[PDB]
C-alpha cells in the first residue's frame, strides 16, 4: 500500500491473507462463511488462508483463524483479453466462526461511480518499497470509466475499474493483489494490477469491477 498508514487492529475484518510458510503473495476477501474472493492470478491448488490477522503472526491475534482450502473457482473468462475477468473464489473447507474481528462482507451492487472516496488495504509494498509489518489502509477515489479506458486501452475492459492516481500518489502495490477496495461499506473491487513504479501521478491503479460479478458469485457459492 503506497502512502498509507497502519489500519486500526481489526477494522477490515474480511481481510484475508494468502500464504505460505515463508512469505505472503496476496490476499483475498471473506465475502461468505465458507467463501474466499480473490484475484484469479493469485490461483494456487490449495491454499493456507489467514483470517483476522492484523501482523502476518497467526499467534499475536487469539482470535485470528487460519483455515485450509484446496477448490478453487475461476471465473471462466478471466485473462480473455489479456487481465480481464481477475476474480477467483476459494471454498474453504470449513466454514470460518464470524466474530468481532473476522467477518464477511457484502459485494456491491451499484458500480463504481467517479469521485467516490474508497479504502483499499493490504500487506504489500510500501513508498519506501519495504514490505509493512501489519495491515496497511489508504483511501483512493474511484476514476471514471471514460479516463480509465483511454488511460489504459486496449488493456481496459468493463471487468475492470480504475481508482488513485492522484499527487497525493495513494495506490496500492505488489503484494496487495486480491486484496479489498471497499466503497460504501461494500466491496466493490479487488486489487488485480497497475503500472510500476506504484503511486505514479496521473497513473491510477486497476480494479476487478465486482459489481459485474454478483450474479456469477452467488450461483457459485450457492450451488
Ligand atoms: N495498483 C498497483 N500499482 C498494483 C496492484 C497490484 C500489483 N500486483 C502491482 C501493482
Ligand atoms: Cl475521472
Ligand atoms: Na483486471
Ligand atoms: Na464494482
Ligand atoms: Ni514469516
Ligand atoms: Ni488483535
Amino acid at each position: 500500500i503506497i502512502n498509507g498508514e497502519d489500519c486500526s487492529p481489526h477494522s477490515q475484518p474480511w481481510q484475508a491473507a494468502l500464504v505460505m510458510e515463508n512469505e505472503l503473495f496476496c490476499s483475498g476477501v471473506l465475502v461468505h462463511p465458507q467463501w474466499v474472493l480473490s484475484a484469479a492470478h493469485c490461483f494456487q491448488n490449495s491454499y493456507t488462508i489467514g483470517l483476522g490477522l492484523h501482523s502476518l503472526e497467526a499467534d499475536q491475534e487469539p482470535g485470528s483463524q487460519m483455515v485450509e482450502a484446496s477448490l478453487s473457482v475461476r471465473h471462466p473468462e478471466y485473462n480473455r483479453p489479456l487481465l480481464a475477468n481477475d476474480l477467483m473464489l476459494i471454498k474453504l473447507d470449513e466454514s470460518v466462526s464470524e466474530s468481532d474481528t473476522i467477518r464477511s462482507i457484502s459485494i456491491a451492487s451499484q458500480c463504481p461511480t467517479a469521485g467516490n472516496s474508497c479504502l483499499v488495504s493490504g500487506w504489500g509494498l510500501l513508498a519506501n518499497g519495504r514490505m509493512p509489518t501489519v495491515l496497511q489502509c489508504v483511501n483512493v477515489s474511484v476514476v471514471s470509466e471514460e479516463v480509465c479506458s483511454k488511460l489504459y486501452d486496449p488493456l481496459y475492459h468493463p471487468s475492470m475499474f480504475c481508482a488513485g492516481g492522484g499527487q497525493d500518489q495513494k495506490d496500492s502495490c505488489n503484494g496487495d493483489s486480491g486484496g479489498p477496495l471497499i466503497c460504501n461499506g461494500y466491496l466493490q473491487g479487488l486489487v488485480s494490477f497497475g503500472k510500476a513504479p506504484c503511486g505514479q501521478v496521473g497513473v491510477p491503479g486497476v480494479y476487478t469491477n465486482l459489481c459485474k460479478f454478483t450474479e456469477w458469485i452467488e450461483k457459485t457459492v450457492q450451488a
